């Protein structure tokens, strides 16, 4: 059976901020931008590994996040409404009040991955917009 997961986006955090999948699990994931501000803001959902931050040669208290080195969804065939196939550099960007639902089979990419939002030059990320995705071997 397909396992339904929802990730809600708020300013500036995911609910839930942890998720666990098994390799080979059939997942339907809904990403919902529930931005609570007036006006609501856009949010991004990207799963990857190895944070990349801005550099200018000067030390920082908090590094400004810019992206992931490795995208979890690389090569992963996705179905969303009438469309099926892998998506190059997959990520989900939503305006306030918009959601996106897609399904896939969890690839053989075991271990810890992270999800994050890199919008507004890393400000969402610095404010809490990051989660942890654990991928367990097939049960
Ligand atoms: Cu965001």
């Amino acid at each position: 059976g397909v396992h339904h997961y929802t990730i809600d986006e708020f300013n500036y955090y995911y609910k839930p901020d942890r998720m666990t999948w098994h390799v080979g699990e059939k997942v339907e994931l809904t990403i919902d931008n529930r931005s609570q501000s007036a006006p609501p803001i856009a949010h991004q959902f990207s799963i990857g590994r190895t944070l990349v931050s801005r550099d200018n040669g000067f030390p920082k208290s908090q590094a400004i996040a810019v992206g992931w080195k490795d995208n979890f969804f690389d090569g992963v065939p996705i179905t969303s409404g009438g469309q099926t196939g892998p998506v190059p550099a997959f990520s989900v960007s939503l305006n306030g009040g918009q959601k996106y639902t897609f399904s896939f089979v969890v690839p053989n990419k075991p271990g810890k991955w992270e999800y994050g939002c890199f919008l507004q030059t890393g400000q969402h990320f610095m404010n809490g917009a990051h989660g942890i995705l654990d991928i367990l071997p097939a049960q």
